[PDB]
């Protein structure tokens, strides 16, 4: 469970697409943490 706030990562609902990886959860599992390239 990281906020990923710090990296600026946006979180991405269901699942990280191909454009932002999945570093691993926002917070909850409504949304996933992913960071853009």
């Amino acid at each position: 469970p990281v906020t990923c706030l710090k990296s600026g990562a946006i979180c991405h609902p269901v699942f990280c697409p191909r454009r932002y990886k999945q570093i691993g959860t926002c917070g909850l599992p409504g949304t996933k943490c992913c960071k853009k390239p």
